[PDB]
Order: C-alpha cells, then sequence, then structure tokens
C-alpha cells in the first residue's frame, strides 16, 4: 500500500539529493566502467606516443636529420632514419612500447634525445604498472557480484513447540561456505512518538535469537528463521485479520564472510506484510539418499497450509489463557 | 546409523539439484583450473597473433608488396620483408610480444599499418595485463588450502569440576596464531514439532560459554572445549547407555582469522553418538622443560578410561541429589 | 573550553612525543608519496643503467673494441657498435627495458658480456616487478579515502516515548552500504577517584543499546542514534542549565565494514557540552514520492525548537514523580 | 619460577614436535625468503634460456645452419647467425626477455622454429606473470610487520572507586587508528581438578568488561584496563603477601583491525605474578597543551607507590566488612 524501502531483490528503494560537494584514484578507479577505462588508457599510450613523437621530430629539424636521415661520413643524426612525422611517430611507439624495431634507432650524437629515451622509458613503465594496477583493482572489486544467497519469496506465521511465529527462509547457493553468518530483521514503518515527533520510516527490531547468539547460524541446507511473537515482538497485538488490513514492510538481513568471493558480505530482502501467508508452513527441501543428503531447490519457495494454526493474535492467545485459568 | 551431515574432515555432504539459473569475472577466474587457464590465454595470444597477422597479410598483397618485398628506390612497402603468412604472422608476433627482431619491420608509407600496430600494441598490453591479474587472483584466492587447524578423531564424556561434559579437542597446526578465534557446537537430527512439522535436521545449539564470552579461545596449544550438560542442554536425559543406542550427529566449528592465510576461517568437524566415548579423558600433549614448553602431537587424539564416571545421565545425577536429601 | 578531543571531522587532537625507537617494506610502501616514489624508481632505473653501462664500457676497453667497434673478419668486439660510454650507456638502457634497437648488438665473442646481458635482464625483471608491486600497494591502500559516512553537526536532547533522551544523526553519503554497522559514543573529561588518581581523560560509555544488540544497524537513510538517559547514564544530573555551564565531550563512532572501499572503517565525530541543543528536534529528511523514496540532505543538520522539553535533569524528571506519588 | 608461556614481546614459548604429515602454493610464496626467491626466479630464466637455447641449436644443427648461418640464395637457415650454442643461447634470451637485437633472428623457413618462438613467447608471459604475483604475494603479506602496539612492563594492582583492581596499561605507537579494538586477558597455571584431571595449563578468564561490552576500547592515547577483583574473579583471594609467593601469569590481548596494516592483528603480552606491582600506579602521559594535546611515552611504563593500598585480598577486604557491621 505504502512504498517499499527495500525491493525483493535486496536493492533499496532511496534516492539521494541535494548532497553537499567535496573537493581518492582507488574509488575512482572501480566505478568507471570496462569499455571506458580501456579507452580511457589506449588515449594515455596515444598522448605519450604523440607527445614523444612530436618532440623527437622537433630535434630532427633542428638538427637538420630531415634533410640527411640515414646519415653518412660527415654527419651522424640524433636518430637514425627520422625523416618525417610518421617515423618520428614510429620511433616514439617502438621505443616506449619497446619494440624497436631499430631501423629507425637513437645514436649517440645528442645529450637531448638520450635523454629524451631516458624519459620516454620510465614513462612507458609507469603508465603500463598503472595499467596493471587499475586492472587489477577493477579485477578485483567488482560491482555485479552475482547474489550467492537466497531468501524466500514470502515469510509465514504458523505455530512451532507452542508459539506463534514469524517464519522465512534462506538458503546458499553454492557448496562453498558462509564464516560467522548471522542473520537479522526489521519492522519498518512511519509512527507518531507520545510528544508528537513524526518519524518517517522507524525501524524495530525483530528478535531471532540475538541474546543468547542464536541469531547466528550455520548455513549448509536451507533453513528456516524463527521470530517468537511475544510480548516484546512488534507484531505481539496482530492477528490473521490484522495483517491483510495493515501497511507494514519487515526487512530481513543476512550477513557474513562468503568463502566464494572472500568478502564479508550483506544480502538483504523484504516482506510486505501482503506477502506475509498467516496459516502456512515451509515445503522441506532437504531429503536423505542412499549415503548422501540431497537438497531439491524447486521446494524452496514453496509452502501449505495448516488450518488447525489460530487465526487470532499473541496477544489474544496469552490473555485467552490466563482467563481460561480463573473461570 | 543415518546419513553423516558433516564429514570427520569438515567437508559438508550434501548435494544441491534442481537449481534456478541467471542470467562476475573475479569469481571465473579463480575456479578454472591452471592447466586450463594457461591454455586460454596461450589461445588468446594465438587468436590475435593470427588476426593481425591475416591483416598485415591482407596490407601486404593490396599494396603489391609480396612481390617485392624489400622494397627499391621507386616503391616502398607498408611493412618490409613481409613475403607471405608466414612473414606476415612472425611480424604480428614480434610486435604483440614487442620482441621486434626488425628483419620485418613496419614502414612509414600505409597509415593503415601504421595505425595497425598502434592498435595491436594496445591490445597487447591488455592481453599481458588481464594475465597478471588474473593470475594474482588465483594465486591470492586458491581452493586448496591446506588446513592449518585440527579437531579430535572422538569426543569423550567425563566429569570435570563436579559437572558433566562433553568434551572435545582443538588445536593449531601451526605457530602463527588464529585473530578473535571463538567456538561452536550444534547437535544435528531430525524431529517432529508437537504440532506434527517434520524437519528433516534442526540443528540445536550446544552451549560452549557463549554469554560470559567463553567460547571466545586463545588458541596456543592444544586447547579442550567444554559443554556442561546441565538443564538447558539437549543432552541433559542422556546417560551412557542411551549413547550407544542414540543416532544423533554432534558438529563442531572454529573460527577466527588465521594469520597464516590472512583470511577469516571456518574449520569444521563432526561427532556421532558411536563417536563420542563415555567415560573417557583426552591423554595430555603440553609438557613442560628446560626453560620452553613442548606439545607432543601423538598424544592429540589419544585417551584413556575413567572407571568412577557416572553412567546415568546428567538429569538423573540431578534428581537422585534432590531425593539424596528429602530422605 | 578544555581542549578538545577529538575534531568535528573526526581528526583526534593530540601529539606523540619521546617515543621508543625500534631498529617492514608494506608500510613503508604506502607512507612514501607519489612524485616522491616516481622519482625514486626513475632512479633505480639510473642507478641501473650507469652501472651496466659502465661495466659494458670497461668491457670494451680491455677488449679494444673502442678501437674497432663495428669488427672485422679478424676481430670481433664483446658488444657491437660500443664506441664510447654514451654508446655504452644506450646499449645498457636498451637491454634492461628491452628495447634493444640492435645497432648496439651482444655477440658470441666475450663469455663475461654475455653473463653481463645475463645479469641485467633478470635484474630488470626484478626491479619492473617491484615497480608494479609499489604501485598496487599504494593504489590499494591510500591514506586520503574521501569520508563516506556523515554525522550532524550537532547533537540535542528531547524526550522521546516518555524518556529524557540524547540524540545525533549519521547518514551514508553512497547507495552502497555498510556491513555489520554499528555505533558507539563516550563521554570525555578529567576526573580524580576518591582515592585521589588523576585520570587526564577518563572514557565512559554511553549507552546507545549495546545489550540487547541495537548498537546494531541497517543505514540506508539517515538514522537518529538515541542514548535515554537514565540511573546509569552519566548525563542523568545535567539538566539544561549545567549543559551551557559544564565542560565535557561526546565522541560518537560509527563502525562496520564499508563495501565502496572493501575495508572496514570508524567514522568518528565529537560533541563539546556546547554543541549540544537541549529542547531540540532533528528535521526530518526522508519523504515518501511516487513510488520510491527520498532524501534531501540539506535538511540533515537542521534542528527545531521542542518547548514543551523539560529543563531540568533525568534525575530531577525521575525524582519528581516519586514525590508526586506519596503526597 | 615455573616456564613462562608467552613472553614479553607476545612471542609463545611453545615447541610443537612429532606433528602428523599431509601431502598451498600462495602460502609456500610468503614463507620462502627474499634472496631465496629472487635466486628461485633467476634459475627459472636460466633453466628456460637454456632448455630453448639447446632446442634451438639442435634445429640449426640438423638444418645445416651452423655451417652457413647467414644463408644465401639458394640456402634460407631456420634462425639467422645461429653459428653455435652461444648464439643460439642469446637468440633464446633475446627471444624470452623479448630484447631482441635481432643481428640473431628466426626466419620462414622452418615451422619448427617458428613453433618454438610461439611456445617460447608464451612460456616468457607465464613466467614474467608468476614473478610479479609471488613478488606482490610476499609484498603484501610479511612476517615481520613492525609491532604497533605496547604493554606496559608491569601490571598493578590498586584501588579505583572503593574496588580492588588489577591493571595494565595499552598505547598505539602510530597516529593511525585500531578499528573495533577490544581486550582480553588470561591467568595461565596449571591445576589438578577435584576428579584428580592434571591441566598443564588451564587458561581462565580475568573479566576486563565483556558482558557490558567495556572490553571494547577507542585507543587514542594510552588507556589503563581495569580489572575489578571480586567474587568471580581467580585473583579474588590474593594478597600482596600471595602475591610474592605465588607462581602464575596473566597473558594479556589487544585484538583489532589495524588502519596501518588494513589487517586484523591480535597483539600479546604477559605478566608472571612477579612482575605485578601491588599498592602502584601508573604514571601520566597525556598532558594538555595550548589548544592540543599531548602524550609522553616516557612515562608509559613508569609506576608511583600508594601506601594507603590495602595489602590483605579482596575477599579480606570484603570479609572485614561484613564483620564490621554485626559487631
Ligand atoms: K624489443
Ligand atoms: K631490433
Ligand atoms: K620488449
Ligand atoms: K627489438
Ligand atoms: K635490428
Amino acid at each position: 500500500c505504502r512504498n517499499r524501502f527495500v525491493k525483493k531483490n535486496g536493492q533499496c528503494n532511496v534516492e539521494f539529493t541535494n548532497m553537499d560537494d567535496k573537493p581518492d584514484m582507488f574509488t575512482t578507479c572501480v566505478d568507471i566502467r570496462w569499455r571506458y577505462m580501456l579507452l580511457l588508457f589506449s588515449l594515455a599510450f596515444l598522448v605519450s606516443w604523440l607527445l614523444f613523437g612530436l618532440i623527437f621530430w622537433l630535434i630532427a629539424l633542428i638538427h637538420g636529420d630531415l634533410e640527411n636521415p640515414g646519415g653518412d661520413d660527415t654527419f651522424k643524426p640524433c636518430v637514425l632514419q627520422v625523416n618525417g612525422f610518421v617515423a618520428a611517430f614510429l620511433f616514439s611507439i617502438e621505443t616506449q612500447t619497446t619494440i624497436g624495431y631499430g631501423f629507425r634507432c637513437v645514436t649517440e650524437e645528442c645529450p637531448l634525445a638520450v635523454f629524451m629515451v631516458v624519459v620516454q622509458s620510465i614513462v612507458g613503465c609507469i603508465i603500463d604498472s598503472f595499467m596493471i594496477g587499475a586492472i587489477m583493482a577493477k579485477m578485483a572489486r567488482p560491482k555485479k557480484r552475482a547474489q550467492t544467497l537466497l531468501f524466500s519469496h514470502n515469510a509465514v506465521v504458523a505455530m512451532r513447540d507452542g508459539k506463534l511465529c514469524l517464519m522465512w527462509r534462506v538458503g546458499n547457493l553454492r557448496k562453498s561456505h558462509i564464516v560467522e553468518a548471522h542473520v537479522r530483521a526489521q519492522l519498518i514503518k512511519p509512527r507518531i512518538t507520545e510528544e508528537g515527533e513524526y518519524i518517517p520510516l522507524d525501524q524495530i527490531d525483530i528478535d531471532v535469537g540475538f541474546d543468547k547468539g542464536l541469531d547466528r547460524i550455520f548455513l549448509v541446507s536451507p533453513i528456516t528463521i524463527l521470530h517468537e511473537i511475544n510480548e516484546d515482538s512488534p507484531l505481539f497485538g496482530i492477528s490473521r485479520q490484522d495483517l491483510e488490513t495493515d501497511d507494514f514492510e519487515i526487512v530481513v538481513i543476512l550477513e557474513g564472510m562468503v568463502e566464494a568471493t572472500a568478502m564479508t558480505t550483506q544480502a538483504r530482502s523484504s516482506y510486505l506484510a501482503s506477502e506475509i501467508l498467516w496459516g502456512h508452513r515451509f515445503e522441506p527441501v532437504l531429503f536423505e539418499e542412499k549415503n548422501q543428503y540431497k537438497v531439491d531447490y524447486s521446494h524452496f519457495h514453496k509452502t501449505y497450509e495448516v488450518p488447525s494454526t489460530p487465526r487470532c493474535s499473541a496477544k489474544d492467545l496469552v490473555e485467552n489463557k490466563f482467563l481460561l485459568s480463573n473461570s
């Protein structure tokens, strides 16, 4: 009903505007796209090859080498066979790439031309080294790492061991593991405090076992996360009828160090009130066979009805028992 | 008796099937094997060397260079000494590798041939830089890092300071340390909830001191991890006789940042009910000598009997004391 | 009034003096500046090019090559066309850069000159590889990573849900996320213990929800951090009048793994007593539009008065209620 | 009196013996020393240069090139100017280094020689790329990172705010910070359990505030860590007289992500019973000046006597107060 803060794929639906502007290289490197970075580097080569080509051409002109490029017994050029700009350009390329076919070749005659080969060589090494580093930076820090973690499409409400629970499923799409993996959840909705303060989107924890460490999971086969709805839950007063009427969002988070990518990851998804299925339970995916366990991921998102599920809130379930005792 | 979820070496015994298919480069790089990646790169060289060889050969043909490859006073080729495809191929290799022996050598005559050396040079740099990056990616992120952490073959049950305890041993195989190292444990077995829900493999925490921080260890010499079996333990009602009858698995985990590999690691092992030795204790490994401590790792896995160990459950041990008090 | 320990931008205002001096390469590499490192490497090239140039020149001299550099039917030089130091220098450059124009060229004659090309080649590879590594080290580990996290200029005191609270705002300047993000706060001031010990700057925790996990945040749009001022707070006895009189500093911290830079970050700021605005509340920044949320960052630092805010301390607010009950 | 488990500099004093032997490349790379790795790579160059030199020499021999190395109108060699092994060797070096002076130069004649240049080029790229990677691996993961964290030489016992405390000092030797920094401590000594089990070195936590988060520190200027000695402390029954008699070791740990090195670090030190100074307090190091704070690190390790410090244990201090109340 209201706008969705976090999309089902984890993407946050929030635009930032009217920010402040401040006056690093590593961040700049990984942002720019491939085709743009490769054009940039090929530009850096052209510019250096033209710059030095022009300088060697000038040196040829002033020395009189364009009139006698091969030299003779009386005359030795600065750089053999520089007879024009194209030849000067070729010698620059040949020097910096270090192809050096050698028909065009520097001589001992001109200390400036010697100096210029010394400088071009060093500039060449620098440009190359930066290209290798920029390529590794972008190679090592991509921005489209395909998600390795999966949330179910729906959450459910149902009874487990005498308690009304909100439940969602998480699974790992690879055979590699998640180290120090742990889960969180939040109820997102606006509210006004008793002092009349408006909070556009207040985020209220959904307890999944933090205080006894049980928020920490060892995720091999898909696990079902449990939030007991009790006094302290923000869903304590919500019945099945309140659900289809209500307008709120539950954000769910899984965090951990993913072996596959060697980086700490935050996977996300969202459940609107209208995506929570009261009186449902998830289809098992894990089955034992021969000498090995197996997970059929088709049943990952699938649920089934439990009609014996109470339709009243957890508060009502509690307050019924205290009355069914007095009289 | 039932299938083993996690093998003694940490390997999880679970196959994934019937997954969903989605439409990164860094993950692709580290997966592919050495011999396959090196063939792939040598293929990328061949392809680029043949591509450009063919292009330079075409340019020679159309220019009439194959009939006069050395040139003369009236005729200058695009690229000296390209007299066939093999020569064209050699010039391509020489240019991109930047060997450039120079017998075959580009001239000033043909702006397209000049352009093609410019392009081949840049393509060469790109291919090389990618090869360096791909080699480092795979070098820095291997998938056969020999385990540096060791679990004992067996767990044991025995008394320590008046309490019946489940115990397993962990040790570090190197002189380098594990930063922020800490342990976990779980009882793995299927169960049906009171509402008739089947959980194929429910994972139930085994308390090793999380709530007072004592799950955190400083692991120099092998340490023995302790799980007090009390009210809250899932082994509270299990006696020595129940053990040899029962069918369950205890997964044990050690996590931390390993100095040796500079990465957060999750070491794993498993104990089936039949691998837990009731009434046993581990052989010490740590002995003081001269001015230095020493660990003999032969006694790591070794145990010895304690016949004074009660054979009844922890519940029975408790319920006996309350009765031996009333009368 | 007293000196500020931590500046508003996070910078700590503390100088270290009279330290102890101890007798790594990776830290040395990232510290040195760009222009200084590039001069250092260009120096390393010059030195190696001159060293070997000199060695090849010596070999030429002793062999008699300077008198017959081209050689003939009876005489073969160690290295063709080394007719002086400049030629020797050029051959050294050409060999190590591997330009190798080849007019100057090593021969089969002198095993020492052959040995020296072998050594120079290897030295060349080593120098190059170090340059690539040093450039990546500095590229990957910069010291001017523009802050991606923002604190408000002021903290405020105001009522929320019946409780007097210290509040500051934190926001994320990028669309990328912060993994395992969490907050801390501290009151910094000197004190003397009852035993007469002076602590120049004692750091006293400001509780922002650590014991129930609520110090952990999922930071998409700017969040307001809450410190309930109660019995256990160090601001329990401080009223609005005490604030404008008092002299203390509150340091605020946000920590987490920042996706943008792939590194664990500690963002910092500070609030002097005189920067805390009693009886104020922050301007909302988050507004719903069309099918998307939006953050206007101009209102980030902006506040508004709440005159219904009590001006007495939290202790006074408490002690009033116990009296307004007895009589 | 007994052997010291952890040295004052953090080094653990434990040898491992009689370990099990198992049948990665990245770990192998960072272990080997510089001079040994550089010899290894220079060996890899020699071997490849000799291998291919020999192959090109064979090709010359069988083709009859050693009798006519320059060729003529009727005869074209496989590789020009290969007149012996030294020339063959030179051509191999020139090809793989890609110096390619070009006097020695491959021709179009022999498909095997062409094939061999193709193979040598690729082998060259591979060897080079591995050298760059191995150099970065060792560059990025050194084993002599100079410690950036300092512990005091002594711990002390003294009163703070009505409580008998064990105290040690920690300081940061750089202006860069430690992210998510936190402390631990342990009492190390052997003991026998009531069931007669010997634990060579039992490690018993020393509480420094874990349960309220106060083990976490923001370390700018040197901080003094506090362990309140109470009921739950293992130093509860230890008086000043017991200290000079006792034989135990307290290990102290500081962990966190160090900005300077971009890695999670564990700093260590130790205090033997004989290094704990009862009735002492640390010299302040932090002083306010002008508009800036300053730390004089000379007073870091320095202490001063407090003769008003009780000489009895914390148990005695407690049990005195309950008696001084009854009568
Ligand atoms: K070359
Ligand atoms: K050449
Ligand atoms: K080259
Ligand atoms: K060349
Ligand atoms: K040449």
